Order: C-alpha cells, then sequence, then structure tokens
C-alpha cells in the first residue's frame, strides 16, 4: 500500500473510463487527486464516488482552455498543497482520414489533444520544479502515436506530438535538476462505457490482426502503469514511452 | 539520368538551402517543379538560377494559409500539367524549452510546421489520387522527429506530428489503391547559409556526442533522398522514415 | 504489499547487483523466487540474505547451459510449485567494436546474452502455458538494444536480438492464449558493485552527453519495473520495451 | 547514369531473387560485382546473364563460412581492385515459433543471418577504411528487425541483431573517420520464384492487415535503396534503417 504517499495529482478527464481508474488507483495509493471534466453533474458524482473532499476534489475544465490551467493548479494547491504530479488525459477523436479532415476537426483535435497536454506540460514544470516533490509529468499518447490508422490522421498527428515533446520536456527537466520526470503511456484499444456506445468497436479492435491476445483491455490496465511512473519507483524513468496494447504495435 | 521524368513536384521553401538543392536535382532529374517562398525577390532569383520557366517558376506563399495552397495547386498544374510530387518542406524553428515556449510561439510554429503539412498533404491526396501519376508525397519531419531536443519543444511537437500523421495519410492512400505514397524525410543537422549566420552553431552540430561523423551534412544530403522517394524506384515505400542525420539517432 | 501473491519466480543471475534487487523486491512482494549464478559461495549467501528457503533458494547455472535450463525449471517447481515467472536477467559484456571482436568472444557473449535468453524463453513457453497462472516471462533487453555504442558490437547484436525475438514469443503467447506475457526491460546505466570496480565508468556514465539526469541508476531502478511486469497488474502488457535509463534514449 | 562509378561490391546470396537484382543495378550504374552462393551452376550462370567478367564475377561461399570471407575478399580484390562496397545479403528462413525452435535450427539460421553478417561487416571494417573509397556496409535486417512474427522466431533474434549490431559498427566507423557507412535495409514481402514455390504466400502477405498496398513488392525495390545507399549520394546517412515494406511496419 500506499505507493503514492504524499503525492497530490491533477488528472485531466479524471471523471470517466481511464481517468475515472487513474484517479481511483491513486486515492487508493495515499494521493491526494483534482480531477477535471467539462461537466460538473458527472464530475462532482465521480469525485464522491472515490473518495472525501481530503482525498479528491472536481476541477470544471476544458484541457485546451490555456487561462483555466492556472486556475486548476490553484485550486489544486489550495485544496492539497503544492501539485506533485500531472496526468494529460483528457482526449477527444475524430474517425477521418487525413484525406477527409476539416480544418475545424484538425483544429477541434489539436486543441484538447496537442494544446491541451502543451499548456499542463508546461505549467506543471514551471509550478512543480525545484521543490523536492518528486514530480512526474504522465501525458496519454496512445499507440496512435506509434504507428499510423487511416482513419484518424488528426489524432495520429497529436498523439506523435504528445510522444517526441515529451522527451524534449524530460530532457530539460533532467538536465536542470528541476526533480520533474515526463513520460508517455500508450494505451491500446481499452474497453470504456464510450467504446460500448459504438456498436461493433470491441469486436473490431479484439480481431487477432488488430489486439494479438485477443481482446481489449480495462482503464484499470492504464491506471497501474500511471501508478508506477507517479511513484518514486520510476525516479530513473524519463523521457520513455511505456506501451500497454495486448500486442498491437508488436506486431 | 531522367529519374523523375514526367514528373510535376511543389516544393515548399524552395528559394533557399535544402529545398533550393532539392528542387536543383529535381531539375536536373527531370520534373518541373514549382518553389514557394514568402519573398518574390529572393524566390524568382532563386527559379531562373536553376532553368527555364517551362522547367521550374516560383510561387510566393507562406504553408501556413490554407486557401493558398489551392492557388499553389491551380498554377502548378496550369503551368506544368496535373502535379504528382508534393515536398512539404517549409518550416521555421523557435529555440525555446517547453518551459519557455510563450502560446503566441508554439501557435506560429505548428501554423507552418503542423498545419502547413495537413494542409498539403490533404489537398496532394485530393488532386493526386487515382490519376496514374506515381504521387508522391514526401514530409520533412526530422531528427527532432525521433528524439527530444531540451531547447526545441514546439519544433518536437511538429515533427512528431508530421511523423505519425505521414504514417496515417500512406496506410489510407495503401488501402485506397490511391497511387499515392507518403514518407517522411529526417535531415539530421545541414550546412545552410542560415547555419552561417549563427556564430558557433556548426561548430556545436559537428561534436561527436551530436553528430558521430564530426561534421555536418549538405543540403544536397536531403536532394538525393528526396528525388529516390519522389521516383518510381520506391513505388513500394510508403509510411516510412528516411533519417540522413551523420549517425546523430544511431546512438 | 502482496503484488506478486503466489508467483513462482526464476531470477538467472539473481545473486549480484540488477538481479538480486529484483528476488529482493520479488519476495517482498511475496513471489516465491529461485536466483542462478555461477558461484554457490555467492549464491548461497545471496539466498540467505533475502529470505528463508521457502521464499527463495539458489540453483547454480550458467544460462548458456541449455540442459541445465531442464534442472533449473525442475528444480523451482520442486522448491516452490509451478513456474509462473522467469526474468532473463544474465549477461556477460564485452568492451570491443565490431572491428576488434574476435570470434571467440562474439560466441561466449551471445552463449549467454542470445542463446541464455532463448532457451530459458522456449523452456519457459513450454512449462508456463495454460496452467492459468498468469506467466511473465521478462527478457533484460538493455539500451543497447534501441542504440549502438561504438565499444559494445557483440553486446549490440545480442540486446537487439533479444528486443525483438521477444516480440515474436509475446505474439505467438498471445494469438494461442497460452496466459504467457513476453516483455522487455532496457536498463540504462545502472550502479553496480562491478561499475563501481571501473574506475571513472560512473563519472563517464553521468556526463549528460550520456545520461541527462547526470547521475545512474541503482539496481532497485530496474527491480520495480520487473515488479509491475511479474504482477497482474501488466495483463495487457506483452510485445512492449520498457526503458528505465535517465534519459539517456530520449536525446 | 554511372551512380556507382568506380565501386567495387561484394553481394552475399547474389545469384537469386533479391541479392541479382541488387548485382543487376550495382553493374549497370558502373559498380564492378562479385556476387556468393552455394551452387557454382546457378552463380556462374548468374554472373554472365549480367554481364562480362571485367564487370561481375561468381565467388562459391556459405557466408557462415569465417574462413571463406578471407578468400571472398581475396578474390574480390585480385579481379577489381580494392573493395568499396558490401551488401550482407544471404539469409536463410525458419519457419517456427520460438517454442517450437530446435537449438539446431535456430543454430544454423544464427549462423548465417547473425555470424555471416557481423564476419562481412568486421572484415569489411577492416579492408575498406581509410583508403578513401566512400565505403558502405549494406546490412540486409528485414521488417522482422523492427516487428514480432510468431512463426519466425529466431529470423527475429537474427534481424534485430544486424539491426542494432550495424549502428554499433556506423558509429565506431563515424568516429574514427574510416571513411565507412553501415547502414540497414529492411524489406517487406518480395516477389521472388521462391515466394512462387510456396501456394498461398504471396495471397497471404497481400492481404490489407500485411501489406496495406494489397501487393508484395519486387527484387528491383530492394536493389532501388541499395544502389542509393552505396552511392556518394549517401554519403551522410549511417547507422539508419532504410524500409521498403508497402506499409507493413506503417500499422
Ligand atoms: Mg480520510
Ligand atoms: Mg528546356
Ligand atoms: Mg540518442
Ligand atoms: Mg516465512
Ligand atoms: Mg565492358
Ligand atoms: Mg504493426
Amino acid at each position: 500500500s500506499n505507493r503514492l504517499d504524499g503525492k497530490v495529482a491533477i488528472i485531466t478527464g479524471g471523471t470517466l473510463g481511464i481517468g475515472l481508474a487513474i484517479a481511483t488507483k491513486f486515492v487508493e495509493e495515499g494521493a491526494a487527486v483534482m480531477i477535471t471534466g467539462r461537466h460538473s453533474d458527472v464530475g462532482e458524482k465521480a469525485a464522491k464516488s472515490v473518495g472525501t473532499p481530503d482525498q479528491i476534489q472536481f476541477f470544471q475544465h476544458d484541457s485546451s482552455d490555456e487561462d483555466g490551467w492556472t486556475k486548476l493548479f490553484d485550486a489544486t494547491e489550495k485544496a492539497f498543497g503544492p501539485v506533485s504530479t500531472l496526468v494529460n488525459n483528457a482526449g477527444i477523436a475524430v474517425n477521418k482520414s487525413v484525406e477527409e479532415t476539416t480544418t475545424a476537426e484538425w483544429r477541434k483535435l489539436l486543441a484538447v489533444n496537442l494544446d491541451g497536454v502543451f499548456f499542463g506540460t508546461r505549467l506543471g514544470i514551471q509550478r512543480m520544479k525545484n521543490k523536492g516533490l518528486g514530480a512526474s509529468i504522465i501525458n496519454m499518447s496512445s499507440i496512435e502515436g506509434f504507428v499510423g490508422d487511416p482513419s484518424l490522421g488528426a489524432y495520429n498527428a497529436s498523439k506523435g506530438a504528445v510522444r517526441i515533446m515529451s522527451k524534449s520536456a524530460a530532457l530539460d527537466c533532467a538536465l536542470k535538476d528541476y526533480d520533474v520526470r515526463v513520460n508517455t503511456v500508450h494505451p491500446g484499444y481499452i474497453k470504456t462505457p464510450l467504446v460500448d456506445d459504438l456498436p461493433g468497436a470491441e469486436e473490431a479492435m479484439s480481431q487477432r490482426t488488430k489486439t494479438p491476445m485477443g481482446h481489449i483491455g480495462e482503464p484499470n490496465d492504464i491506471a497501474y502503469i500511471c501508478v508506477y511512473l507517479a511513484s518514486n519507483e520510476s525516479k530513473f524513468a524519463t523521457g520513455s514511452e511505456f506501451v500497454v496494447d495486448g500486442g498491437y504495435t508488436a506486431q
């Protein structure tokens, strides 16, 4: 127990699915957690479902909102003390080829998936450096950050950007002895109530030519690698990509 | 000779350095070439320096300008007939860590380096598919698309995006039998009049801990791999990364 | 606590340094452990230093010895019951360029580093498949499995082989529902009594152009990622490379 | 024409398929070529089919034969003058999972695919360094050097080894100003009389879930990238992987 003793984590998109499992396991391991989401109705209920206000709170925020990031860090420090841990998990998807991607779809997906991760990473380094917190920025960077998908053009762009921008941040933090690590987590297909809402999606994702294990993962599969990366167990890991994909990228 | 017989190429940022060497070798191999740049004074002189208007022309264009891409394809087809070949070479750099990157710098660099490559790739697929041209989109994607640099945060983001968005486009074009290939070229440090304007830059780039060959490359090093990728010699290459870096990424 | 409840692990080269830290953390998390080494004098003392014979024992074995692998699996099952977990950690190094590598050095290093990992992986799949153990093969595959070192030619060959042979094994195990996962761990430079015996080694490894964190790791850094991979926490991870290198490969 | 003016190349397994296409294009571009194979009957006819003895000769050799490499370099220098160019192309395949691989199959495949490439690379550096030849070692390293195949365990081991051992050699040659470059070529599935002898193979390889272009390549696809890498056009490329796979590894 207590693998995140004393840690203070922000988890973007922490009210559902992968983000909620990360928040749940973070609280179970002794972190204080601020989860973000778009909808107070979902977010407040999610926080209460996991624990008490001394353990977990909700902050309504769109990760694309630059000024809101300031308010989010300030609210988390007011609630829990200085932030040690940021999981940039909030993301959206557009099911279009590059050929069929409208510029509106392109800009909207990059605002969340790329600007959001940039804004959170930049502010995280500024607020967490040089405080002896054992600080950790975990960027959600997808198997779509390693391989293309013909129907996820803008998503591929965003996840490749997060993958290599995270290495830049990791290096600067390491060279300057900031006590901040930056790593990416690369989920394969994960069962979420959302996947459950797309008829035939889980079966298509489970075909051996997609996921060799012949089934998709579960939110806890991503939560456990995030616990490792938030913990001081991973104090020599920075600038690295952690893939949990049932073998998708191995073939 | 004649390795690009009958090809019609657009080269963005083709008036200087790497882009001009690509344009020069493309014309030498029998392609018709439209080069783009920001400044008619530089661009018109560059085109005339390489060949006659039947071989090479200039089109003034900022790669971030979405509507200008339409005019650029229309001008190239009017001059030379249908476009077969696009080199997305235009790029800018910001020498900032992620921590120190202003949002203005972030948006300006992504407008050229990421939106520009998206706009050119999307329009290229639409205009070049299903015409039996042996069409080839060559995206400039940098060693900074493989490894971080602590002082090139936004540049790293842009080059990782180009790397994996190019794989998406390659796959969609391959699966749909579009007769369009999409590949990335990843230069290491290359001597340009620009590098020459930064005192100490070439020496720093030439240190064995950076470039193991102990010197930097020249624009022709990038021109020759682009000739291969534009030619029908590379008709089975798509979705691949071609690195020419004096060993930078091998260590 | 108890993250390896009920697991039965073999750790090759488990009597010193990285392997001993993996054995120590495995026992702390409730695994039964058989450690191997060449020297009974070191191995027996190492096992007793960690725990009781019901928790940890020593088996004298050179990982290059094909027939000894049979005896090692049989001894582990006799002591602890069916084997769930194999860490192929035993390795040797030759400090020669490819140019200067003698064929004797080549064959000796590949016998331990490649044949040993093959023999253990092959026998592990045969003995651990289809038993509902949540079986996990963790192959030690080095940052030298990603990048070259001019003075580690044969070592580079061995670690690249382990990296991609492990993906083959992972895929076959996944496609056949064997309940066996196969992953590689890629340490950067780690402080061991051995590194301590090479004057100037740790300082050279700690230079920012080598390890950006400006120091090398410790055996526990490798132990903690191995606990994750042995545990059921990583039940969706197979065919993946886990890098813990202080940023070595990120630049 | 004349892209390999004055080059003297050894191509192992140059009597059939990929190696013969590389030899053919090398001669067409002005190289003198020694091709190797196991069978004088095939090899002598192959050499005569391509050109005159001043252009191309055959040398009977198993790439696993260490002493024969000495005789091969000596014969090539006697025929053509000092060797500038080595293509380590000779290889064999075993269609077994790691689980099902016999130790005999393992040792036989590694003798050709790994020892052969080591022996040729080591001797190539020794004989070609510091002679101003613009020397180039091209190691055949397969898409099976990037991704696993559940039924090519030993082949995966060999191709991952070649991939990263080649980076070691490239770095040492670059750091020591040897005038020797070392790069790997990674074919996807290529139509050879051999593939033609395996009923259903080409169709299985052509499925969109394997090769997105929906067909396999031809030997000339590998010949053209080898011409680039042998030529002085690629004088800044070392330690790099060149993939020609119809999109296999992009998904
Ligand atoms: Mg409480
Ligand atoms: Mg003319
Ligand atoms: Mg590096
Ligand atoms: Mg006890
Ligand atoms: Mg003649
Ligand atoms: Mg794949």
